[PDB]
DNA sequence: AAACTATGCATGCTCTACTGCTTCTGATCTAGTCGACT
């Protein structure tokens, strides 16, 4: 599709224990960048957000 | 010798604290129902 209405992603591990608590960590550092303006819960395997993306 | 006064004591009353037991109340964990989303 050329158009849509939001970006879907799936993240993953080549390792099989590893993946465990990843959302979290990264969810935490892009708020640290300033990005986020809405987050679901603001241990879990899934959200979606708001970004603000530069224009 | 008799009348008045003095001390002395006891017991019930009141208050304030103190400790320990019992009951009531406020803070903290989950089932169900409706709704949101992918
Ligand atoms: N009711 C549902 N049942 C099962 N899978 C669903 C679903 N709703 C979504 N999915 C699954 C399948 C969906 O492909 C995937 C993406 O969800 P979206 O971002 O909400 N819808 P899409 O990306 O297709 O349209 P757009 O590009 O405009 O955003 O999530
Ligand atoms: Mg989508
Ligand atoms: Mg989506």
């Amino acid at each position: 599709k050329l158009q849509g209405h939001d970006v879907d992603f799936l993240i993953t591990h080549p390792k099989e224990g590893q993946e465990a608590g990843l959302l979290p960590r990264v969810m935490c550092r892009l708020q640290d960048q300033g990005l986020i303006l809405y987050h679901q819960h603001q241990a879990f395997e899934r959200s979606f957000c708001i970004f603000r993306l530069p224009q």
